[PDB]
Protein backbone atom coordinates (compact mmCIF):
# COMPACT_ATOMS: atom_id res chain seq x y z
CA UNK A 1 0.00 0.00 0.00
CA UNK A 2 2.42 2.66 -1.26
CA UNK A 3 1.16 6.20 -0.61
CA UNK A 4 2.71 8.78 -2.94
CA UNK A 5 2.35 12.52 -2.44
CA UNK A 6 0.53 14.42 -5.17
CA UNK A 7 0.90 18.06 -6.16
CA UNK A 8 -1.29 20.33 -8.24
CA UNK A 9 -5.81 21.49 -13.47
CA UNK A 10 -3.68 18.34 -13.31
CA UNK A 11 -2.31 16.25 -10.45
CA UNK A 12 1.29 15.06 -10.73
CA UNK A 13 3.71 13.07 -8.60
CA UNK A 14 7.49 13.24 -8.32
CA UNK A 15 9.05 10.19 -9.98
CA UNK A 16 12.67 9.00 -9.92
CA UNK A 17 13.65 7.42 -13.24
CA UNK A 18 16.91 5.86 -14.35
CA UNK A 19 20.33 5.16 -12.85
CA UNK A 20 21.37 7.66 -11.37
CA UNK A 21 17.76 8.64 -10.67
CA UNK A 22 16.52 11.70 -12.54
CA UNK A 23 13.56 13.52 -10.93
CA UNK A 24 10.61 14.37 -13.18
CA UNK A 25 7.05 15.56 -12.60
CA UNK A 26 4.50 13.10 -13.99
CA UNK A 27 0.80 13.70 -14.59
CA UNK A 28 -1.49 11.01 -13.19
CA UNK A 29 -3.86 10.02 -16.02
CA UNK A 30 -6.49 7.31 -15.56
CA UNK A 31 -7.75 7.99 -19.10
CA UNK A 32 -4.68 6.63 -20.92
CA UNK A 33 -2.27 3.73 -20.54
CA UNK A 34 1.22 4.85 -21.62
CA UNK A 35 4.13 5.95 -19.44
CA UNK A 36 5.75 8.78 -21.41
CA UNK A 37 8.20 11.51 -20.45
CA UNK A 38 9.86 14.43 -22.21
CA UNK A 39 13.14 13.28 -23.73
CA UNK A 40 14.32 16.57 -25.24
CA UNK A 41 14.34 20.17 -24.00
CA UNK A 42 11.06 22.01 -24.49
CA UNK A 43 10.18 25.67 -24.07
CA UNK A 44 7.34 25.00 -21.63
CA UNK A 45 9.04 22.46 -19.34
CA UNK A 46 11.95 22.95 -16.94
CA UNK A 47 13.44 19.44 -17.13
CA UNK A 48 13.31 16.23 -19.16
CA UNK A 49 14.54 12.64 -19.07
CA UNK A 50 17.90 12.07 -20.69
CA UNK A 51 18.45 8.49 -21.71
CA UNK A 52 22.17 9.06 -22.18
CA UNK A 53 22.50 9.75 -18.46
CA UNK A 54 20.95 6.46 -17.38
CA UNK A 55 23.00 3.39 -17.25
CA UNK A 56 19.97 1.14 -16.99
CA UNK A 57 17.97 2.49 -19.91
CA UNK A 58 17.55 0.07 -22.81
CA UNK A 59 16.08 1.09 -26.15
CA UNK A 60 13.64 -1.30 -27.82
CA UNK A 61 14.26 0.14 -31.27
CA UNK A 62 10.94 1.64 -32.30
CA UNK A 63 8.73 4.70 -31.91
CA UNK A 64 5.09 5.20 -30.99
CA UNK A 65 2.61 8.03 -31.53
CA UNK A 66 -0.11 8.50 -28.91
CA UNK A 67 -2.99 10.90 -29.49
CA UNK A 68 -5.37 12.36 -26.90
CA UNK A 69 -8.55 14.42 -26.91
CA UNK A 70 -6.25 17.46 -27.07
CA UNK A 71 -2.57 17.04 -27.86
CA UNK A 72 -0.30 14.27 -29.10
CA UNK A 73 3.30 13.10 -28.95
CA UNK A 74 5.83 10.75 -30.53
CA UNK A 75 8.53 9.03 -28.50
CA UNK A 76 11.13 6.30 -28.51
CA UNK A 77 10.06 3.18 -26.62
CA UNK A 78 12.46 1.53 -24.19
CA UNK A 79 12.65 0.39 -20.58
CA UNK A 80 14.24 1.76 -17.43
CA UNK A 81 13.93 1.52 -13.66
CA UNK A 82 11.57 3.73 -11.65
CA UNK A 83 12.76 4.08 -8.05
CA UNK A 84 10.01 3.56 -5.47
CA UNK A 85 11.89 2.17 -2.45
CA UNK A 86 10.13 -0.43 -0.29
CA UNK A 87 11.68 -3.42 1.46
CA UNK A 88 14.46 -5.12 -0.48
CA UNK A 89 13.16 -3.50 -3.70
CA UNK A 90 14.79 -0.31 -4.95
CA UNK A 91 13.01 0.14 -8.29
CA UNK A 92 10.79 -1.53 -10.88
CA UNK A 93 11.46 -2.20 -14.56
CA UNK A 94 8.80 -0.48 -16.67
CA UNK A 95 8.15 0.41 -20.28
CA UNK A 96 8.76 4.10 -20.98
CA UNK A 97 8.23 6.30 -24.02
CA UNK A 98 10.76 9.15 -24.25
CA UNK A 99 9.12 11.99 -26.18
CA UNK A 100 11.15 13.70 -28.91
CA UNK A 101 8.27 15.17 -30.98
CA UNK A 102 4.96 16.57 -29.77
CA UNK A 103 2.20 19.06 -30.59
CA UNK A 104 0.09 20.99 -28.07
CA UNK A 105 1.04 18.41 -25.43
CA UNK A 106 3.50 20.49 -23.38
CA UNK A 107 1.56 23.71 -22.83
CA UNK A 108 2.64 27.02 -21.27
CA UNK A 109 1.80 26.93 -17.58
CA UNK A 110 1.85 23.17 -17.00
CA UNK A 111 3.99 21.93 -14.11
CA UNK A 112 4.54 18.35 -15.32
CA UNK A 113 6.88 16.95 -17.97
CA UNK A 114 5.52 13.41 -18.33
CA UNK A 115 2.30 11.43 -18.15
CA UNK A 116 1.48 8.24 -16.24
CA UNK A 117 -1.30 6.27 -17.90
CA UNK A 118 -3.10 4.21 -15.27
CA UNK A 119 -5.88 2.78 -17.45
CA UNK A 120 -6.10 -0.76 -18.82
CA UNK A 121 -3.80 -2.44 -21.31
CA UNK A 122 -6.48 -2.15 -24.00
CA UNK A 123 -5.61 1.53 -24.43
CA UNK A 124 -1.83 1.06 -24.63
CA UNK A 125 0.02 1.95 -27.84
CA UNK A 126 1.23 0.48 -30.09
CA UNK A 127 -0.69 -2.55 -28.81
CA UNK A 128 -2.33 -3.98 -25.71
CA UNK A 129 0.74 -6.21 -25.25
CA UNK A 130 2.90 -3.24 -24.15
CA UNK A 131 2.80 -3.82 -20.40
CA UNK A 132 1.26 -0.98 -18.42
CA UNK A 133 3.14 0.81 -15.65
CA UNK A 134 0.76 -0.42 -12.95
CA UNK A 135 0.77 -3.99 -14.27
CA UNK A 136 4.57 -3.90 -14.11
CA UNK A 137 4.23 -2.73 -10.51
CA UNK A 138 1.67 -5.40 -9.62
CA UNK A 139 3.66 -8.28 -11.12
CA UNK A 140 7.07 -7.25 -9.77
CA UNK A 141 6.01 -6.14 -6.27
CA UNK A 142 3.02 -8.54 -6.06
CA UNK A 143 0.86 -5.80 -4.55
CA UNK A 144 -2.95 -5.88 -4.88
CA UNK A 145 -4.23 -4.87 -8.32
CA UNK A 146 -5.80 -1.73 -6.83
CA UNK A 147 -4.97 1.96 -6.53
CA UNK A 148 -6.83 4.97 -5.17
CA UNK A 149 -6.59 8.72 -5.54
CA UNK A 150 -7.27 11.56 -3.10
CA UNK A 151 -7.36 14.94 -4.87
CA UNK A 152 -7.56 17.97 -2.60
CA UNK A 153 -7.45 20.90 -5.03
CA UNK A 154 -11.13 21.79 -4.72
CA UNK A 155 -11.29 25.57 -4.54
CA UNK A 156 -7.75 26.15 -5.77
CA UNK A 157 -7.93 28.64 -8.63
CA UNK A 158 -6.45 27.65 -11.97
CA UNK A 159 -3.66 30.25 -11.71
CA UNK A 160 -0.24 19.94 -1.94
CA UNK A 161 -2.30 17.99 -4.45
CA UNK A 162 -3.34 15.00 -2.40
CA UNK A 163 -2.35 11.35 -2.46
CA UNK A 164 -1.97 8.45 -4.89
CA UNK A 165 -2.21 5.12 -3.07
CA UNK A 166 -0.66 2.25 -5.03
CA UNK A 167 -1.70 -1.24 -3.99
CA UNK A 168 -4.83 -0.50 -1.99
CA UNK A 169 -6.70 2.02 0.14
CA UNK A 170 -5.80 4.34 3.01
CA UNK A 171 -8.68 4.72 5.51
CA UNK A 172 -7.28 8.06 6.71
CA UNK A 173 -8.05 9.62 3.32
CA UNK A 174 -11.85 9.28 3.43
CA UNK A 175 -14.79 9.29 5.82
CA UNK A 176 -18.08 7.45 5.82
CA UNK A 177 -18.87 4.51 3.59
CA UNK A 178 -17.38 3.51 0.25
CA UNK A 179 -19.87 2.90 -2.57
CA UNK A 180 -18.70 0.67 -5.41
CA UNK A 181 -19.98 0.71 -8.98
CA UNK A 182 -19.14 -2.02 -11.52
CA UNK A 183 -16.66 -1.51 -14.35
CA UNK A 184 -18.64 -2.19 -17.53
CA UNK A 185 -15.60 -2.39 -19.83
CA UNK A 186 -11.87 -2.56 -19.11
CA UNK A 187 -10.28 0.02 -21.40
CA UNK A 188 -11.04 3.35 -19.85
CA UNK A 189 -12.58 3.13 -16.38
CA UNK A 190 -16.05 2.86 -17.88
CA UNK A 191 -18.97 2.87 -15.44
CA UNK A 192 -22.74 2.82 -15.91
CA UNK A 193 -24.59 6.08 -15.26
CA UNK A 194 -28.33 5.65 -14.71
CA UNK A 195 -29.63 9.14 -13.88
CA UNK A 196 -28.63 12.81 -13.51
CA UNK A 197 -30.40 15.23 -11.17
CA UNK A 198 -30.12 19.01 -10.90
CA UNK A 199 -31.58 20.90 -7.96
CA UNK A 200 -33.49 17.79 -6.93
CA UNK A 201 -35.19 17.35 -10.31
CA UNK A 202 -34.22 14.49 -12.60
CA UNK A 203 -33.27 14.88 -16.23
CA UNK A 204 -35.86 12.85 -18.14
CA UNK A 205 -33.39 11.63 -20.76
CA UNK A 206 -33.07 7.97 -21.67
CA UNK A 207 -30.40 6.51 -19.41
CA UNK A 208 -28.55 5.35 -22.54
CA UNK A 209 -27.72 8.97 -23.40
CA UNK A 210 -25.46 9.20 -20.35
CA UNK A 211 -23.66 6.14 -21.68
CA UNK A 212 -23.70 6.87 -25.37
CA UNK A 213 -20.38 5.54 -26.30
CA UNK A 214 -19.00 5.75 -22.77
CA UNK A 215 -19.08 7.20 -19.28
CA UNK A 216 -15.60 7.13 -17.76
CA UNK A 217 -13.56 8.22 -14.75
CA UNK A 218 -10.50 10.08 -16.06
CA UNK A 219 -8.22 12.04 -13.73
CA UNK A 220 -6.40 13.36 -16.81
CA UNK A 221 -9.44 15.39 -17.87
CA UNK A 222 -9.97 18.66 -16.02
CA UNK A 223 -13.67 19.42 -16.44
CA UNK A 224 -16.85 17.37 -16.41
CA UNK A 225 -17.49 16.57 -20.08
CA UNK A 226 -20.98 15.61 -21.24
CA UNK A 227 -22.38 14.46 -24.60
CA UNK A 228 -23.93 17.40 -26.41
CA UNK A 229 -27.56 16.48 -25.71
CA UNK A 230 -26.75 15.78 -22.05
CA UNK A 231 -24.84 19.07 -21.87
CA UNK A 232 -27.74 21.05 -23.34
CA UNK A 233 -30.12 19.35 -20.89
CA UNK A 234 -27.82 20.09 -17.94
CA UNK A 235 -27.30 23.74 -18.92
CA UNK A 236 -31.06 24.28 -19.22
CA UNK A 237 -31.76 22.66 -15.85
CA UNK A 238 -28.93 24.57 -14.14
CA UNK A 239 -30.17 27.90 -15.50
CA UNK A 240 -33.74 27.21 -14.34
CA UNK A 241 -32.79 26.00 -10.85
CA UNK A 242 -30.26 28.82 -10.39
CA UNK A 243 -31.11 31.97 -8.46
CA UNK A 244 -29.40 33.97 -11.25
CA UNK A 245 -32.00 35.48 -13.62
CA UNK A 246 -30.12 35.17 -16.92
CA UNK A 247 -26.95 33.64 -18.35
CA UNK A 248 -24.80 34.64 -21.29
CA UNK A 249 -24.11 31.90 -23.82
CA UNK A 250 -20.38 32.46 -23.33
CA UNK A 251 -20.60 31.47 -19.67
CA UNK A 252 -21.87 27.99 -20.56
CA UNK A 253 -19.39 27.68 -23.43
CA UNK A 254 -16.53 28.80 -21.20
CA UNK A 255 -15.90 31.83 -23.42
CA UNK A 256 -16.66 34.16 -20.50
CA UNK A 257 -16.26 34.29 -16.76
CA UNK A 258 -18.33 35.74 -13.99
CA UNK A 259 -16.48 38.05 -11.64
CA UNK A 260 -17.50 38.84 -8.06
CA UNK A 261 -15.69 38.04 -0.75
CA UNK A 262 -19.08 36.65 -1.76
CA UNK A 263 -19.26 33.36 -3.68
CA UNK A 264 -21.75 32.59 -6.48
CA UNK A 265 -21.90 29.04 -5.10
CA UNK A 266 -25.12 29.64 -3.13
CA UNK A 267 -26.88 30.76 -6.33
CA UNK A 268 -26.43 27.44 -8.17
CA UNK A 269 -28.04 24.01 -7.66
CA UNK A 270 -26.43 20.71 -6.80
CA UNK A 271 -25.75 18.10 -9.48
CA UNK A 272 -26.06 14.39 -8.73
CA UNK A 273 -24.93 11.39 -10.78
CA UNK A 274 -26.65 8.09 -9.99
CA UNK A 275 -24.47 5.00 -10.40
CA UNK A 276 -25.51 1.35 -10.33
CA UNK A 277 -24.35 -0.56 -7.26
CA UNK A 278 -22.61 -3.93 -7.35
CA UNK A 279 -26.05 -5.12 -6.26
CA UNK A 280 -27.77 -4.56 -9.60
CA UNK A 281 -31.08 -3.86 -7.83
CA UNK A 282 -29.66 -0.66 -6.32
CA UNK A 283 -27.95 2.60 -7.12
CA UNK A 284 -26.08 5.26 -5.20
CA UNK A 285 -25.50 8.89 -6.11
CA UNK A 286 -22.44 11.12 -6.06
CA UNK A 287 -23.35 14.79 -5.73
CA UNK A 288 -21.18 17.78 -6.64
CA UNK A 289 -21.92 21.19 -5.18
CA UNK A 290 -21.41 24.48 -7.04
CA UNK A 291 -18.02 24.75 -5.32
CA UNK A 292 -16.78 22.15 -7.83
CA UNK A 293 -18.34 23.18 -11.17
CA UNK A 294 -18.31 26.97 -10.62
CA UNK A 295 -14.60 27.38 -10.59
CA UNK A 296 -12.32 30.20 -9.42
CA UNK A 297 -9.69 31.19 -11.91
CA UNK A 298 -7.44 33.71 -10.22
CA UNK A 299 -12.18 39.57 -6.23
CA UNK A 300 -12.46 36.37 -8.16
CA UNK A 301 -13.74 35.26 -11.51
CA UNK A 302 -15.47 31.97 -12.07
CA UNK A 303 -15.92 29.61 -14.97
CA UNK A 304 -18.53 26.97 -15.78
CA UNK A 305 -16.78 23.71 -14.95
CA UNK A 306 -18.75 21.60 -17.43
CA UNK A 307 -18.07 21.32 -21.15
CA UNK A 308 -19.73 19.57 -24.11
CA UNK A 309 -18.27 16.43 -25.64
CA UNK A 310 -19.15 14.53 -28.81
CA UNK A 311 -18.26 10.97 -27.79
CA UNK A 312 -17.98 10.43 -24.07
CA UNK A 313 -19.23 11.40 -20.62
CA UNK A 314 -15.93 12.06 -18.85
CA UNK A 315 -16.00 12.22 -15.05
CA UNK A 316 -12.98 14.52 -14.87
CA UNK A 317 -10.95 16.06 -12.09
CA UNK A 318 -13.59 18.64 -11.14
CA UNK A 319 -15.82 15.76 -9.98
CA UNK A 320 -13.06 13.55 -8.57
CA UNK A 321 -11.98 16.55 -6.48
CA UNK A 322 -15.02 15.92 -4.28
CA UNK A 323 -14.35 12.28 -3.45
CA UNK A 324 -11.80 9.61 -2.62
CA UNK A 325 -11.86 7.43 -5.75
CA UNK A 326 -10.81 3.77 -5.69
CA UNK A 327 -9.78 2.00 -8.90
CA UNK A 328 -10.35 -1.60 -7.80
CA UNK A 329 -9.24 -3.48 -10.90
CA UNK A 330 -8.98 -6.83 -9.10
CA UNK A 331 -12.74 -6.77 -8.43
CA UNK A 332 -13.73 -4.82 -11.58
CA UNK A 333 -15.29 -1.91 -9.72
CA UNK A 334 -14.78 1.78 -9.02
CA UNK A 335 -15.31 3.01 -5.46
CA UNK A 336 -16.33 6.48 -4.29
CA UNK A 337 -16.25 7.92 -0.77
CA UNK A 338 -16.51 11.29 0.94
CA UNK A 339 -13.19 13.14 1.19
CA UNK A 340 -12.44 15.45 4.15
CA UNK A 341 -9.56 16.88 2.11
CA UNK A 342 -12.06 18.18 -0.48
CA UNK A 343 -13.78 20.69 1.83
CA UNK A 344 -13.32 24.42 1.27
CA UNK A 345 -13.18 26.50 4.46
CA UNK A 346 -14.72 23.65 6.44
CA UNK A 347 -17.70 23.40 4.08
CA UNK A 348 -18.36 20.27 2.05
CA UNK A 349 -18.11 20.38 -1.75
CA UNK A 350 -19.87 17.07 -2.42
CA UNK A 351 -22.22 14.45 -1.02
CA UNK A 352 -22.66 10.71 -1.45
CA UNK A 353 -25.71 8.69 -0.47
CA UNK A 354 -27.62 5.49 -1.09
CA UNK A 355 -28.97 2.98 -1.65
CA UNK A 356 -31.73 3.66 -4.19
CA UNK A 357 -33.75 0.99 -5.92
CA UNK A 358 -33.27 0.59 -9.65
CA UNK A 359 -36.67 -0.97 -10.24
CA UNK A 360 -37.65 2.06 -12.41
CA UNK A 361 -34.62 2.03 -14.76
CA UNK A 362 -33.45 -0.43 -17.44
CA UNK A 363 -31.26 -3.35 -16.54
CA UNK A 364 -28.42 -1.98 -18.69
CA UNK A 365 -28.06 1.70 -19.56
CA UNK A 366 -24.97 1.15 -21.74
CA UNK A 367 -26.14 0.85 -25.40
Amino acid sequence: AMVDNLQGRGYYLEMLIGTPPQKLQILVDTGSSNFAVAGTPHSYIDTYFDTERSSTYRSKGFDVTVKYTQGSWTGFVGEDLVTIPKGFNTSFLVNIATIFESENFFLPGIKWNGILGLAYATLAKPSSSLETFFDSLVTQANIPNVFSMQMCGAGLPVANGGSLVLGGIEPSLYKGDIWYTPIKEEWYYQIEILKLEIGGQSLNLDCREYNADKAIVDSGTTLLRLPQKVFDAVVEAVARASLIPAFSDGFWTGSQLACWSETPWSYFPKISIYLRDENSSRSFRITILPQLYIQPMMYECYRFGISPSTNALVIGATVMEGFYVIFDRAQKRVGFAASPCAEIAGAAVSEISGPFSTEDVASNCVP
